[PDB]
């Protein structure tokens, strides 16, 4: 029994952290056969960061003035090259611990492992959701940028998350392993904010189950209700719509603990309107919306 | 900023998980330089759960009983020991991927990383702490016994904590690697009941501290208090006594924020009558107590 916010095992990420320095500026890079993927910015000087024009700063550059430490080895970058809001440098060495793996963008409400790194490092890892603002509540201090995140499925690790920046409200952003942004942002020092954020209501109903799976019963009812019904109270409560798709994806869950989802979201409908009245759920006072159903299947079953 | 539960990375203990076959009962074992070690009651029956005798179990078995395998290789056991309530497995082959390690057995209060496994595969990692009942609030399932508990300084890998069962009310209990379980639980299906469980006041204060070291100030108030008025009303709400250890332990984080322990006790004293009025601290709307003064000084 138990539930726990739980991160994959990172050993097959933490073979590819290699520390990458551009000038002044140090911070992570990941490490695949000859090839290590770090953020552009790391060719940006402060003057630069304000308006940067990659192609040209990059131009100007040359495979020497990128220093990458694996370790106590250092690599050296045989070529460099853009992908959107990556920097590829080719290096001499394939990294022989590179683990099965592909490059995959994940879709806002999905969670994932991040392995915060210092200086091609890793430090920590632990558990988050891509919020549907395409932000992330991140733990990162000065130089994680270039951390990633990452899935694993069967032994193939799939890169989802390179960490950029930090935001003003204290929230994390960055770009799938292709260099594409999640979210409105650049990698340019200008004024930038998270749009307001909605809770992940599938992730809420999946947590709930996990609830009951571990023997938490008391917001259970005797009523159920409709799509249509439920998801005016969402948007009244700044929850996202509940889909169909969303129903048949909890399915399992609605059989396993013979509660149906509309079944559940009368509960959910309930304690949006009335509270928890002191009492807890999975020793929250919050309703917890960074499990997926999956999440909660694989833990708990 | 922010602020996480956050894991040791688990690449140096994944090395070292095995899978530990008796009998018709399979579970993790920690493979370490050439010995495995995994809880004794991997020699259990079904009819030993209420009684066992280890030594007259262990004593009927021989090297060829225990299967051990790493990934998809078999270990060949080459000799048998037990250790209070770990068994100690030689093995033929030392594991090339041994870290740096060493064993410690913690206190209450104090936090590492579990390495959830099943068949030797690990499964997912997550922070726990030693509650003051001497269980944790951990998540396993059948199959887990053996799984560990860790934490990485620098580079060594000191584990503290190996699963071995479940209690009824769905908390977990286990030992040191030397086989000594924490609190006083015995590995038997008994009637064994953990103590009432108790908030770890020394951690709430030093998360009390991240909180403001992260900007946020709006619990505090102008009042001080002495330590003993303090315990006397943090045991109401069943918060474990504040010693001056603890006190002396907060120091550095007193001294990063400006605010006196006591001060911050104060503060508390306030949360604990007022609740949070429907704010949130660090992002909890609860009183978080599962980071310790040094893990607030690593992560902030
Ligand atoms: O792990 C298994 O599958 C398994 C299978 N048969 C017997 C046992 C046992 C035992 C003695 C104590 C161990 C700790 C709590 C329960 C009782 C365990
Ligand atoms: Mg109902």
């Amino acid at each position: 029994s138990g539930f726990r916010k739980m991160a994959f095992p990172s050993g097959k990420v933490e073979g590819c952290m290699v520390q990458v320095t551009c000038g002044t500026t140090t911070l992570n890079g990941l490490w695949l056969d000859d090839v290590v993927y770090c953020p552009r910015h790391v060719i940006c000087t402060s003057e630069d960061m304000l308006n940067p024009n990659y192609e040209d700063l990059l131009i100007r550059k040359s495979n020497h003035n990128f220093l990458v430490q694996a370790g106590n080895v250092q690599l050296r970058v045989i070529g460099h090259s853009m992908q959107n809001c990556v920097l590829k440098l080719k290096v001499d060495t394939a990294n022989p611990k590179t683990p099965k793996y592909k490059f995959v963008r994940i879709q806002p409400g999905q969670t994932f492992s991040v392995l915060a790194c210092y200086n091609g490092s890793p430090s920590g890892v632990y558990q988050c959701a891509m919020r549907p603002n395409f932000t992330i509540k991140g733990s990162f201090l000065n130089g994680s940028c270039g951390s990633v995140g990452f899935n694993i499925d069967y032994d193939c690790v799939s890169f989802c998350y390179m960490h950029h920046m930090e935001l003003p409200t204290g929230v994390h952003a960055g770009t799938d392993l292709e260099g594409n942004f999640y979210g409105p942002f650049v990698d340019r020092q200008t004024a930038q904010a998270a749009g307001t954020d909605t809770t992940i209501t599938v992730n809420v109903l999946a947590w709930l189950y996990a609830a009951v799976i571990n023997g938490d019963r008391w917001f259970l009812n005797r009523f159920t209700t409709t799509l249509n019904d439920f998801n005016l109270v969402a948007m009244k409560y700044n929850y996202e719509p509940l889909t169909q798709d969303h129903v048949d994806i909890l399915g399992p869950l609605s059989a396993q603990t013979g509660i149906a989802v509309l079944d559940m979201c009368a509960s959910l409908k309930e304690l949006l309107q009335n509270g928890m009245n002191g009492r807890t759920i999975l020793g929250s006072a919050l309703l917890e919306d960074e499990f997926t159903p999956f999440d909660v299947v694989r833990q708990c079953s």
